[PDB]
C-alpha cells in the first residue's frame, strides 16, 4: 500500500512539481478556470482503479479529480480510497468532496448546493477493513468531527448555504419511497452513492474535509427543460462553492 | 452475461416454444396445463425446476424453487433467472415469499399484497459494470409494484397490504431488531425477494409481490396449510395481468 | 468444517484433558492471572485458527478462555471469527460469556461501567452462517428470540445488579459520527461496538447458552489521560467480578 502510493507519487512528480494544498473530488465551468493546468489520465497512473488536473484556482495550488469512483461500479472500498492517500503524500492538507444527491429534506430544491455537516454510512463497507499501517493513520479513526469546523465556518460566512446530513448508500438502483421514509426518520437530508469511502480515508490519513452536495432531484416519494435548468443552476453554484472553499482554506 | 442469457435461452427454446407472459417465483404447480419441466441442474449458468405451461389459459414460466443470499449465492446469480425470463419473453413477475409479520394485525397463514420493499440486505445484484442493453445504470425504484396490476388484483381479493423488509438471514431476528424494523415502518420481514425485484425493475419487467405470513416476528408472541390462499392469489394475478 | 473442528479438538486434547463448561471471550489482566492450573495454547499453533487459549479453573469450575478475539474490521471472514466458538462446543462447553468494549449511547452509562447486555442488534450485515449449513452443527435458521439465557442472567443480576442495555454491533474500524449515533439511539441501542455479533450468532447456532457483558470505554460520538487510567482500572476489577460471578452461578 505504502509502496503503491510511493510509485504513483513518483509518476506524478515527474509531471508536475506543484505542491497542492487541496484535493478536489468531482464527478467544465470550474476545470476550465484552472491556471497552468497539468492533466494526468487515470489510465496512466500506477495503481489507479478520468483525469487528475493540477494547477491553481485563485492563485492557490490544487489537485482535482475530474472523475471519481463508486462502490456500485464494483470497486473494492480500498481502491476507491487510494487516490486520497495519494493526495496526502503528494502533499494536500484538505479535501473538498462534491457529490450528486437526492433531496430528502423538502426544503431543498434541485440545483441547490448544500454544505454537508455530517455523514451516515449506509453502505456497510469501509476502506479500512483489513490490517492497518499506523504510518498511514490510526487503527480506529475518530469521526466525531468529520467536517472541519473552521473551513466550514469561513465558507458559510461567505455563502450562507443550507446545511444537511448526507447518507451514503451503495446503489446503483435508486431508493424506494419506503427506503426514503426510513432515511427521513433516521435524520438524513440527502442521499447519494459516493463520498463516504473517500471521507473515511481522508479522516484516516489526517486531512481536513469539507463536503458539498448538488441536489439533482427530490428523493423517491417526495421536464427535460427542468433537468436542463437545474443542471445549469448547479454548475455555476458549485463553481462558486468550490472557489470559495479553496480561497478560504 | 448477455452470452450466458442467450445460452440458457437456447436451451429452454429447444424444450418449450411457449412464449410466457409472466414469471412466477415460488419457494398451484399441480394445476399447470401442458406442463413442461426443466431441472435447474440442466440449465446453462443456473445456480429446483422451471415449469412452463398455462394457468387459466395464460402461458407462464414458474420457478419451483428459488435462491437466497443466505445460501452463499452472489446477488447476480440470484438475479440471473429473472434476466433469463425477460429474454424468454415475460413481461411481468409475481414474486412470492415467506415472511414474519411485524404488523400485529397480520396473522400466520395470511397473504399480504406487498406495496413496497426496504433493502436491509445491503447487497445489490447490479453492483459492477452495467450492460445498458439489459437495463439502465441507475434504475428507478419509485414505483416498484405495478399500480394497475395491484389494483386489478385488489379489486378481486382485497388483501391486506404491507411493507416488506429484506434481510440476509439465515438466523431469525432478535426482538430488538424487530423493534428497529417496526420503527422503520416494515410490516413483514423475509430473506428473499429484494435481489430478484431489483433485477426485474432493471430489465423493465412489471412486478407484484405476495407474502405468506409464516409466523409473527420475534418478540411479538403453515406455508403448507396456506397453499390454497396463495393459489388463489397467484391465479388472480395471472388472470388480470 | 466439521473436519477442521475435529483437527483442532485433537490438538487441544493432547495438551489439556479439561472438560470446560464455559468459553470466555476476552479482548486480551487480574482475571487471567487468577486462573488455576492454567494451560496455555497459542492461537498460532492451533489448526485452522485465524492470542492464546487459557484452560484452567475459576472458582473451581473448569473454563476455556480466549485471551484475544477476532473482529471483522481485521479482514476476517465471518465464519473464521465464529470457528473458535464451534471448537469450544466440541471441546465440551455449554455456555459462553462474551465480553466487549463499547461506546455508551445511553447517557446514564458511564465509562468504566460493566453493563449486562440484554439483547443485540446486528448492524454489521454479515453473518457467519451464510453458505451451506451442516445440520449436525446446528439448524439452517436459528431462533434468536432469546439470545441471552434468562436463568444465567437472573442469577448474575441477583448478585451484581448491573445496568442493562441493547448492544448494536457495527463493522468499524472508524468510530461513528454524531449523526450515526443519533440513528442508533433512535433505533434503541444503548451500546455500540465492533465485536460480539458473529460469535453470538455462532453460539446460538450450535446451541450454547450465552451471556454478554460490555465494558463502557467511552461515551459514543456526540454524547484526560488520568480519567482513562481511572476508568481502565475500574473496568478491570469490575469485569473480573462480573466474569467470576458468571462462572460461579452457571
Ligand atoms: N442514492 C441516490 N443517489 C443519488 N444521486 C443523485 N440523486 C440520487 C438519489 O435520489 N438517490
Ligand atoms: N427474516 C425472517 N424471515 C422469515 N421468513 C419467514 N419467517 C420469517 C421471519 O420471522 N423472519
Ligand atoms: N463501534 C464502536 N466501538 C467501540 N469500541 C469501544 N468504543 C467504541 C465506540 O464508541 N464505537
Ligand atoms: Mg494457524
Amino acid at each position: 500500500m505504502m509502496k503503491k502510493i510511493e510509485e504513483a507519487r513518483t509518476f506524478i512528480s515527474e509531471r508536475t512539481n506543484l505542491s497542492p494544498d487541496i484535493l478536489i473530488i468531482l464527478g467544465g465551468p470550474f476545470i476550465e478556470k484552472v491556471e497552468d493546468p497539468v492533466i494526468i489520465d487515470y489510465k496512466d497512473i500506477p495503481h489507479f482503479p478520468g483525469k487528475l488536473v493540477f494547477g491553481r484556482i485563485s492563485d492557490k495550488p490544487v489537485m482535482i479529480m475530474a472523475g471519481r469512483f463508486h462502490l456500485y461500479e464494483g470497486h473494492d472500498p480500498a481502491t476507491v480510497a487510494f487516490p486520497v492517500y495519494l493526495a496526502k503524500y503528494v502533499g494536500v492538507k484538505g479535501v473538498v468532496v462534491t457529490n450528486a444527491a437526492g433531496a430528502i429534506n423538502p426544503e431543498f430544491k434541485p440545483g441547490e448546493i448544500i454544505l454537508v455537516r455530517d455523514i451516515i454510512n449506509f453502505m456497510f463497507r469501509n476502506p479500512l477493513r483489513g490490517p492497518n499501517d499506523e504510518k498511514i493513520g490510526p487503527r480506529f479513526p475518530d469521526m466525531s468531527s468529520v467536517v472541519d469546523p473552521e473551513w466550514a465556518r469561513k465558507i458559510q460566512e461567505r455563502l450562507s448555504l443550507k446545511e444537511g446530513v448526507y447518507i451514503g448508500v451503495l446503489g446503483p438502483s435508486y431508493e424506494t419511497p419506503a427506503e426514503i421514509r426510513v432515511f427521513e426518520k433516521l435524520g438524513a437530508d440527502l442521499v447519494g452513492m459516493s463520498t463516504v469511502p473517500e471521507v473515511i480515508a481522508a479522516k484516516h490519513c489526517g486531512l481536513k474535509v469539507v463536503v458539498f452536495s448538488c441536489v439533482t432531484n427530490m428523493a423517491a416519494g417526495i421536464s427535460h427543460e427542468e433537468v436542463v435548468r437545474t443542471t445549469k443552476m448547479a454548475q455555476g453554484k458549485i463553481e462558486k462553492a468550490l472557489t470559495t472553499a479553496v480561497e478560504v482554506f
